């Protein structure tokens, strides 16, 4: 499919049964999801953005179904206002920027 | 061109007779360049991302060439680590996500 950028590119993702909405973010290196409990050992990582840095929990090798496509990757969890699907997961679904 | 997300999607922009790198960001509503001098008056604007909000200077009708494609729109100048090209300008150059 082809997603245009007039509005925010939000797609439905299935994170362990739960269907949430997420933003396809090309400027985001990592994927960051809202504060929730994921199975596994986590590592505190500090990531910075526009405002400043935030403290997140880094979970390795988690699977997320981004718009009907199974993708595996590292998922950071922390105080974010919107679920962000970064480059790490995006590449798995073979997403491209065309213009 | 068809850009893949294996690396940071950086392009060369020409703004004010000068070349500089910019990250093509689909998760960004606005185009935020780093602290630089621009002609014209500005207005106060407050945008927020991960880790809070910041104060940026909004300038309007700025000519900017993103990888050979001209675009004239609003540019925000603020304390950002990387020049960010947001949806506002991505739509002028006809940029789209595909997969
Ligand atoms: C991995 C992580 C998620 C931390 N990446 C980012 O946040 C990067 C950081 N770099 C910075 C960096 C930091 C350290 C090293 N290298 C680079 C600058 C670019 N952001 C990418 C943005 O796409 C993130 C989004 C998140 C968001 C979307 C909608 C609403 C709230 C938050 C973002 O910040 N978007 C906002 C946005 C962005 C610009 C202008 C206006 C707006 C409003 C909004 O669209």
């Amino acid at each position: 499919p082809q997603i245009t950028l007039w509005q925010r590119p939000l797609v439905t993702i299935k994170i362990g049964g739960q269907l949430k909405e997420a933003l396809l973010d090309t400027g985001a290196d990592d994927t960051v999801l809202e504060e929730m409990s994921l199975p596994g050992r986590w590592k505190p990582k500090m990531i910075g953005g526009i405002g400043g840095f935030i403290k997140v929990r880094q979970y390795d090798q988690i699977l997320i179904e981004i718009c009907g496509h199974k993708a595996i990757g590292t998922v950071l969890v922390g105080p974010t206002p919107v679920n962000i699907i970064g480059r790490n997961l995006l590449t798995q679904i073979g997403c491209t920027l065309n213009f």
